[PDB]
């Protein structure tokens, strides 16, 4: 099967492009939006639309390949590529990349997507987002050209002989960790609320005091909501460093804190994202491995979830080889080529590291059902509901298509 | 080319079930929950989660089909279909419509979708959400038969000779009728922001003025907020019959406060949906048109949206014919086969009434991108942005398949 053409077109994604660096500096509040001066370049307000590009590949034999370019909400912001308005980057898709395309025989996922994902122009790669959507309309491709799903596709080319399952699903509740948690139980997350614990005063307490009081209410609050009994979902809780700055990175007092929170959490089991943030990759490797070894020598019966300083494919590597925490973020967008993620996710299997194949709120309902697909093939731990904020929809976009895949993958078994 | 096999899987949706009767008897808020004892039956909570059945036909070619059964959010309410429940009903599309897709040949979209949605099981209509499901289906395995667009599928058969354009996007804010536009106005919504003015004290105001001085918030804060100058969106206001009430019906008197609105609203254009709500379907088109009558002799150039007592295609041939209002809003859940919708919008078209094409916040993510493909075909004047109350995900589903449609349409007109 040929590519015979590549169309391009802007789009929206589920979120909103932030300037990072001007809410930092102190931006101010009106309304849903922020106020004040832009800091990064290309901003032309603190707070825009979000931006994506939808890739199609017109296949030879009339089927359309379909991924969307999409980048994190924080676009442009420290140590990312330069802010993804669709305006900037279509005319390079359509330049560079569509007559790499046009006339190519398909081949393997694989190979294709490692091609497009390290392709340079003027001997400098393409940005992120681009290689995201790119790759997502080649794994499409493929899927259509030998007629099964991308999750099919994905395990026969990274996972050999492996079933395809479904993979529970992770919500994250932003700022409203009561609503949004309501949302959650009444459509049954797998794992919730993130709840967005970024202050150590307002949100965590100087003493983790709010925050103790929080898992309580979040576990009456599932309790007393869940239509069915034995619904009971993994608390999965982001506190972005605020427990080693409360309480000065001591291992040991982290871990006393955490297992509080565990007795607060029971019967359900806690997952803490970022328990610390220090200043260099090294040093929150060593603080993650730490407080992994201190909880686990004690059997404290709570995990750590990296993020903070885990970025690239190469850190995937590092903080699984030395057991930096139980579960390894894959930060979908941030990879490029969605092979990364598959590559990532199979490293953590083959060394028994979780792995939480994430994303952005920030992406596309399309970039979402492609990532799932990759997440169900690889046998991830758990993948994010996304994109949007508004939680029903990103919800309902990644287990509906969770679902289907499932239902034809089972009748396909069956033939 | 047939249909091989049919899978349905239950799923989710944008939204909620709620139990419309039980929140009118004053069942009480607690977080993003209602209180108390359900009213309508099959509901367990009076907030449940929505509810649908992604149905997949298998193509002979080994191509997949899509399309989404849902329903309204107050499923089971009033005039309504029961609770549109997955568990109650794949096994009616398993074993009363699966057999009769299996093996069927694809002809055209019009004559499957009628004989589909006229289907009858021991004497009984199907369920419309089953219907509205099905006929998506179809639509998709026409358009992946004859490798066009669903679109292109539904001009060719229900508007000849027609260009398929760009249609306008309307976003609903549901209560958060102040932030909510905020990210209207941020993401370029055409028409906005409905504004949820159910209730006469709290929202409209006894004499109208609380709804006044909303208009003069909300058109001071596009100025406000707007990237570009030359953004000028079109105001949708829905009133719930409320000017009916508080100005007792009176044709004169409610012909004079949406004079004010339309001042109030300058430079932006308005749209006032459901005036009024009185006794029955004939008095509805009379005030419905005589309020039209006076507005367009007096020259104040704002429009009427029908709703209240405008459900069924007859009903929208009732509103066209005695030209009862400017715009008619295309209930597509509730018409279910989506070739409804086409015979709906094209009569609207036919006599110079405004065709409205709707939705839900409780359906889903692809029963939104086919009945957008359907108004786009028809040339509806607006499209509900949707499923969902987040409003990103609404507009960029609907948004960013419009606009592939369109990708794709032009490059066929240049082939
Ligand atoms: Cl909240
Ligand atoms: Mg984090
Ligand atoms: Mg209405």
């Amino acid at each position: 099967m040929k590519i015979v053409d590549v169309l391009c077109t802007p789009g929206l994604t589920g979120f909103y492009f932030d300037d990072q660096r001007a809410i930092k500096k102190g931006a101010g509040h009106d309304g849903f939006t922020y106020t004040g001066s832009t800091v990064t370049e290309g901003f032309t307000q603190v707070r825009q639309k979000g931006e994506s590009i939808s890739v199609l590949l017109v296949l030879e034999d009339g089927q359309v390949a379909h991924g969307d370019c999409a980048a994190v909400a924080y676009s442009g912001a420290g140590g990312r590529d330069p802010l993804f308005l669709a305006k900037d980057f279509i005319p390079v898709i359509e330049k560079e990349i569509a007559p790499k395309l046009i006339g190519r025989e398909i081949t393997n996922f694989k190979p294709m997507a490692e091609e497009f994902d390290k392709m340079t122009v003027n001997g400098n790669r393409l940005h992120t987002a681009i290689r995201y959507g790119i790759t997502q309309a080649i794994l499409d491709a493929v899927a259509k050209t030998r007629k099964v799903t991308m999750a099919e596709v994905i395990r026969d080319e990274y996972n050999p002989g492996a079933e395809i399952n479904a993979v529970p699903v992770f919500a994250q509740s932003g700022d409203d960790r009561y609503d949004n948690v309501d949302k959650m139980i009444i459509k049954e997350a797998d794992v919730l609320p993130h709840a967005l614990i970024n202050n150590v005063e307002e949100k965590l307490g100087l003493k983790g005091e709010k925050l103790l009081e929080y898992v309580k209410w979040l576990r009456d609050r599932i309790i007393k909501l869940r239509v069915r009994e034995d619904y009971a979902p993994i608390f999965h809780i982001d506190v972005y460093g605020t427990i080693g700055a409360a309480f000065d990175v001591d291992i040991k007092a982290m871990a006393d804190y955490i297992q509080t929170l565990a007795e607060a959490a029971k019967p359900f089991h806690l997952r803490i994202e970022g328990p610390m943030d220090v200043e260099d990759r090294q040093k929150q490797m060593e603080a993650m491995r730490d407080l992994r070894a201190e909880l686990d020598g004690r059997g404290v019966d709570a995990e750590l979830v990296a993020d903070e300083w885990c970025n690239t494919v190469e850190d995937v590597k590092f903080f699984t080889d030395n057991k930096a925490g139980h579960m390894v973020q894959i930060k979908t967008p941030d990879l490029g080529g969605v092979n990364n993620i598959a590559d990532a996710i199979m490293y953590c299997k083959a060394n028994g590291m979780g792995a939480y194949c994430g994303g952005t709120c920030n992406e596309t309902n399309r970039s979402a059902e492609v990532t799932t697909n990759i997440g169900m093939a690889c046998g991830a731990r758990q993948v994010l509901a996304k994109p949007g904020m508004g939680v029903d929809e990103g919800m309902m976009i990644v287990k509906n298509e969770m679902n289907r895949v499932l239902a034809l993958v089972g009748r396909r078994k069956k033939l």
